[PDB]
């Protein structure tokens, strides 16, 4: 009926039905009632948020995870509420609603087991919201928060839910820009989301299917009082009766065949019953906003690890067989999951390729690069260079991204350099190979790279050290720049006025005068070389180190990074630091906005000031 | 293989992957890269003498600060017929060039760069090309000192040859100090309009 | 009383008092200046358009980042014949671009601004004129933005009339958005070897 | 009465009555009857085109008459129809329809002297606009002009009428900026004025 682009994954069957493409809508001419639709024109034809907010075009788990730098905490407990398992859930969202965390809750009630998306506000009205319901759900009660005006929500969701959440929570970073505006001139309007609590998931069902199937065992889903999915079995509880029915038996929705993620592992918190003693509900805490549950809730440690590892690999086994026989059989495959890697790019024919994150200085172990050489091949890759000394492996099916990025990483090899990160530092040889080298620019690559490689920032971010003055790698013009010098002191007792060292100036700083000479400082970049070009020991050393420069780059404009003074290694690894944090700070436009523009936004001397106090604080 | 790259004469060019590679890639960065070196590796020169070729303009390879720079592009013309406001071009254009208006779109072209990414977002076909080619920058570099190149013109792949073919002649003429002064010192020193007029003149004669 | 420099158009000229006022003075800055405002006064343009006439590279009243400038200039060339390395000279070059060596001088013509301050202070007739005139740039600006024109070469008055009447015209030509384009963004927007390649066309047809 | 800005001229005694205003406007809510009328709310309160463009708030004559470097040579004649005066005017218009130097002539026809601004494609209709009209006069034909996107015409105007139409062709460089864009993201539909012929005018009449 109408054009809209993600009908790709919707007719298709790669679709979650996790309904978060639906919220986001400045227009509201989407509705989920079945599966995602559009209920008139889209100018656009979906090209907008909608799709960029869909788990199942990307995931873009990896630029979230470097930021939520989540943990993996297990526990089990029960609340204080008769719920699916434990109570946690539905204890857990009382205890934030009464502790004024959260304006409301989007919860799944039912309608005689249909599920209804609601935005509770009170402890009366979540009881109505306790148990699972394993069809079809959706998110549209977040449209109603938001046409209320609730400021915060707790969601609760299935893991795709909270994926295509933590999309719409990181849009700027995966989309590159603001939330698409409606014909108003407006952003579509929904509640800050605070929390997200997510459910261990192995299926969901079509309700008909599900009441189809019921209806074949003899019981009529209209009389359920519980259901229950526990070790390979649908369990339905009704006229005060258990009926077991295998799960091979039941037609999953056909999504779910494409998913990966059983323990919703991008939550705050995920809760569920694998691994916990019945009456109990598992949980796994992941960030500090779900550590907030330890307060609700007396938690005990002693799960079973295995028995969750078991359910992630058979969904990742499913996850695969489903890709191969799309594969074998010609169908549409939305290669979502290369975005949980780093150094994963697409290329222009829609085949991809993949960054090694250069090594320091760009030094490459013959057996190194052989077995760079020999992964290549296996998977029908070419070799290019790059500007920063990487190798970059192009023409990779997106079959073969996963395959070929674990393996480079047994190998021990990380791919990245690529997304709004710091990317891979650049150093020249330096001192020792240079002839001109005046520092160890390779170690102290590799101590910038220990510190601070794929470390999140609002833009991408880049580091070069050079071994002397001729910057070689551009110092001056990147985010952060690093410059061996050696300045002179001519010795009076010893300079003769023979004139050598002004012969290896090539920038003409040396007056050489009767018996002596002199140096402009006006001119002098500190090479060092008319020190090691005089004869007659006439040459000292003044000053010698590193040399800094913040805020520079190349690309769209060059830009001239700000002259600090020399510095220690320690002070540069707390100067990094500090940037990058008052940069966060300052920045409104990540992957739009790079240091030097948020620094020229408000002020050089304001950005350095704060970035000075920062680091005499630590 | 051919070892070089060093010394007073033309470096290797430096290319991006380019069209068909890169999803931003504008015009054959490889074909082009491939040409300028058959044409020109290790000629002398009186200092080194860089080239840079990007495929677009975010100018990966740093083409505005190179000896010669030459960056793809292509500029985009709404068609007002077919743009009907939707605002998705706005969306991807990250130095903020289209103004959505009403049923319609425009671009500021005193901001607009041409790197064609409104063209390929339209759903609509409401953006056509107004311009394209290699833009050409001449006289710059990086080192000790920072020199962004004088910002000349879309060329030809002929031209481009003509063109690097005499800019290396009249270096040669205004050299005085091999291996200090590079192009951006001998422009500034005799002036950078007296300097591209002579190379113009010689382009002319060819 | 002319009331005037306001508006899209040529305002008053701008000259310092030049030579035979300030001692450092090599070209007579009032009469130029006088040429300019006859030929080109209140004359109509996109946007405003300055010029500026310095009597020497000390440029005080700015001609590096004018529409139009113009600074007076004399470089020196050292008698090998005369020069005796008494050191003088290298005393009133603030720039230091000069090497006393032994008997003799030499000039650092990378650093040499020529303001032909060494010519005057030498008492032994060590130093001559290499060349001397009107020092001319294009395109340039303060304001909102600092913008440096680019350098073009010396030139005579009757070259420089012809210039700035070309200048003009092909300002108007190219310029899309009266009262906000400057001269300097105009060039920017088409390249600047493109715009000063097209004056120096119908400077040749003149 | 909906917010209007013009309505300190009109309001005050100051409004020549021109109609220039009315037919600026890119969302046509403006109308001339006795005087300017707004037909429904303007969210600029007149902030805009219709109050750039009234020669009584600005009369921008400086920055125009140096751009028309207007000169001002005296004949007299007659034309070969029945006129005011020698029928000079609709003899002019007559010839420039018959060699397709306008599309079409904005002039001032009447139903029993109560002045009718029409847009006159052929000698027939144009033979019904001689003579003058002393009554308050509109320029209201200018719209539907652009309605049918005729690309050149010449415009008939009392002196204040000029003086408005002046203002609207030169109005990039008085305003400032574009013309203003409407609710529907476009600019007003107008032609191009390719002709002014202005009367000789001591006064007119309500
Ligand atoms: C491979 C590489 C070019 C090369 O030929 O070597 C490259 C490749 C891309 N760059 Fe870059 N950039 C590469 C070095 C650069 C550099 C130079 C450097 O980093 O030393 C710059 C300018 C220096 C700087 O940024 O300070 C650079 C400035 C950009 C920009 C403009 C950024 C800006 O702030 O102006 C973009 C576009 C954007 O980010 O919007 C871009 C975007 C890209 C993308 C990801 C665009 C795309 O995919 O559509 C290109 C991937 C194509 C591919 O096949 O890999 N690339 N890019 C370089 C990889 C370096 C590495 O190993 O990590
Ligand atoms: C290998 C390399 C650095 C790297 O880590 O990759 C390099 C290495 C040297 N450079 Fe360079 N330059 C290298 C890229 C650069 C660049 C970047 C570029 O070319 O893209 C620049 C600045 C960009 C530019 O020049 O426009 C650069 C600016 C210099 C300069 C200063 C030139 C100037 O005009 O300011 C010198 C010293 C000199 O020429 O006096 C220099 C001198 C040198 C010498 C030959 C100095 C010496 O031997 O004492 C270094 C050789 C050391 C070695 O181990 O190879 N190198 N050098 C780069 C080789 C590129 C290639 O494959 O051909
Ligand atoms: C009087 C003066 C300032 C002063 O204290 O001396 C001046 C006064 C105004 N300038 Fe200016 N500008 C004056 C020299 C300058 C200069 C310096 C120069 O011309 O040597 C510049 C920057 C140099 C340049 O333009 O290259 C300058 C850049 C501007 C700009 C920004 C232009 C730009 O392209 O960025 C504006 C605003 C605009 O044009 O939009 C402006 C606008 C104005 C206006 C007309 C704005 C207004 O009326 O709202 C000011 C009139 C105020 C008044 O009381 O006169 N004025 N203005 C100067 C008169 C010079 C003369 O005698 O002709
Ligand atoms: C379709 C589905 C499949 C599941 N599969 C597994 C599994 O394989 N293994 C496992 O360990 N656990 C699974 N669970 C989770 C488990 O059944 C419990 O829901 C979990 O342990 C929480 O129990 P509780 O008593 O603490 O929560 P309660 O206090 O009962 O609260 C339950 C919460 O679940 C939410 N909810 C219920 N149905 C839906 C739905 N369809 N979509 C979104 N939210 C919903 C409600 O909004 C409520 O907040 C699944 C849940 C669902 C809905
Ligand atoms: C209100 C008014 C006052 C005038 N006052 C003087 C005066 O003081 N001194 C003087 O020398 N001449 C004045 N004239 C001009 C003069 O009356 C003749 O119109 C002029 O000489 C042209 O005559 P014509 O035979 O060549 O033109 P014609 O061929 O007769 O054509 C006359 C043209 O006048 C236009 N026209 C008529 N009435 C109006 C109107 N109200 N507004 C705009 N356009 C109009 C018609 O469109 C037509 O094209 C005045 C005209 C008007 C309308
Ligand atoms: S108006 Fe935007 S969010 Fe809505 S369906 Fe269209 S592209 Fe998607
Ligand atoms: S996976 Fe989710 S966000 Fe994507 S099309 Fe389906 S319901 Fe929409
Ligand atoms: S298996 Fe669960 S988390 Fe995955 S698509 Fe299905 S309902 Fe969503
Ligand atoms: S920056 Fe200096 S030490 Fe490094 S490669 Fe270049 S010349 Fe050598
Ligand atoms: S510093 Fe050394 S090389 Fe230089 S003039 Fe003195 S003695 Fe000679
Ligand atoms: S340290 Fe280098 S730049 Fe400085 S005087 Fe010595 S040779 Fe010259
Ligand atoms: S310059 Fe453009 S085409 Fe080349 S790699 Fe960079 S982003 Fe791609
Ligand atoms: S040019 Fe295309 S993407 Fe942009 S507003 Fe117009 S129809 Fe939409
Ligand atoms: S061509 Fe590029 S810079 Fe220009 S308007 Fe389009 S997206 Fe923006
Ligand atoms: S620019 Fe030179 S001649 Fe003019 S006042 Fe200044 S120092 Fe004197
Ligand atoms: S040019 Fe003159 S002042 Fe300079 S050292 Fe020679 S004789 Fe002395
Ligand atoms: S002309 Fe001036 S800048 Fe040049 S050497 Fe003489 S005093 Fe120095
Ligand atoms: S919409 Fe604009 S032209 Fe029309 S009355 Fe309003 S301000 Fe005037
Ligand atoms: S444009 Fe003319 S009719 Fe309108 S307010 Fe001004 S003088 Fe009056
Ligand atoms: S005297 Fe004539 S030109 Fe003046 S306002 Fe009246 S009608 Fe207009
Ligand atoms: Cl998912
Ligand atoms: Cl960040
Ligand atoms: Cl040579
Ligand atoms: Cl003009
Ligand atoms: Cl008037
Ligand atoms: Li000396
Ligand atoms: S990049
Ligand atoms: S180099
Ligand atoms: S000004």
């Amino acid at each position: 009926m109408y054009e809209w682009k993600l009908n790709d994954i919707v007719d298709n069957g790669i679709c979650a039905k996790c309904g978060t493409c639906t919220v986001v809508c400045p227009n509201g001419i989407l509705t989920f009632e079945d599966r995602p639709k559009l209920t008139e024109e889209c100018l656009r034809k979906g090209n907008g948020m909608c799709f960029e907010v869909c788990p199942r075009v990307s995931s873009g788990k990896y630029q979230i995870k470097i930021r939520e730098k989540f943990k993996e905490e297990y526990y089990y407990g029960k609340g204080d509420v008769e719920g699916q398992d434990g109570g946690v859930v539905t204890t857990f969202l009382k205890y934030l609603l009464k502790n004024k965390k959260i304006d409301g809750a989007i919860v799944v009630g039912d309608e005689c087991w249909k599920p209804v998306s609601l935005i509770v506000q009170n402890e009366e009205d979540l009881m109505n919201t306790t148990k699972s319901k394993y069809t079809v759900s959706t998110l549209e009660a977040l449209k109603t928060a938001g046409e209320m005006g609730l400021e915060k929500v707790a969601v609760v969701g299935l893991p795709c839910q909270i994926n295509g959440l933590r999309k719409l929570q990181y849009f700027q970073y995966l989309a590159k820009h603001d939330g698409e505006l409606g014909k108003n001139g407006k952003p579509v309007k929904l509640p800050k989301i605070e929390y997200l609590i997510g459910l261990l998931c192995t299926e969901k069902f079509e309700y008909d299917e599900l009441k189809e199937t019921l209806a074949k065992y003899n019981i009529n889903m209209d009389d359920v009082e519980k259901f229950d999915i526990k070790k390979g079995k649908l369990l339905v509880y009704v006229n005060g009766e258990e009926h077991k029915i295998p799960l091979k038996e039941i037609e999953l929705s056909a999504g779910c065949k494409m998913c990966r993620d059983f323990d919703a592992e991008m939550a705050d918190v995920s809760v569920g019953c694998v691994g916990s003693p019945d009456g109990y509900s598992t949980v796994i805490i992941r960030t500090e906003k779900g550590e907030e549950i330890k307060n609700a809730i007396e938690l005990k440690e002693g799960v079973n690890l295995e028995a969750i590892e078991k359910l992630r690999d058979l969904k990742l086994n499913r996850f695969k067989k489903e890709v191969e026989r799309r594969k074998a059989e010609d169908e549409k495959v939305s290669f979502y999951w290369t975005a949980d890697y780093g150094g994963v790019g697409k290329r222009a024919d829609g085949t991809y390729f993949i960054r090694i994150r250069a090594k320091p200085a760009g030094w490459y172990s013959i057996d190194e690069a052989r077995e760079i050489l020999e992964i290549a091949e296996k998977y029908d890759g070419k070799i290019k260079m790059t500007n920063r000394g990487a190798f970059e492996i192009h023409g990779i099916s997106g079959f073969d991204v996963e395959a070929m990025v674990l393996e480079l990483m047994e190998k021990g090899f990380i791919t990245g350099s690529e997304g709004p990160l710091v990317r891979a530092t650049l150093a020249c040889p330096g001192e020792g190979n240079c002839g001109s080298g005046l520092i160890n620019t390779t170690e102290l690559c590799k101590i910038l790279e220990d510190n601070f490689k794929e470390h999140p920032a609002p833009y991408k971010f880049k580091i070069a050290i050079s071994g002397c003055p001729n910057k070689c790698v551009r110092p001056q013009i990147h985010d952060i720049g690093i410059a061996g010098v050696k300045f002179p002191v001519v010795n009076e007792e010893n300079c003769n006025g023979c004139g050598r060292c002004a012969e290896v100036c090539k920038i003409e700083a040396i007056d050489i005068r009767g018996e002596t000479s002199y140096t402009n400082y006006n001119v002098c970049i500190g090479c060092g070389k008319c020190i090691k070009a005089c004869p007659n020991e006439g040459r000292d050393v003044k000053e010698e180190g590193f040399m800094v420069y913040v805020g520079g780059k190349t690309g769209r404009e060059v830009i001239e990074g700000v002259s600090m003074k020399l510095m220690s290694v320690e002070e540069i690894l707390n100067l990094i630091d500090k940037v990058l944090i008052v940069y966060h700070k300052y920045a409104k436009k990540p992957q739009r906005e790079r240091l030097a523009a948020v620094m020229a936004r408000i002020g050089k001397g304001k950005f350095l000031e704060e970035v000075k106090e920062l680091m005499e604080q630590n």
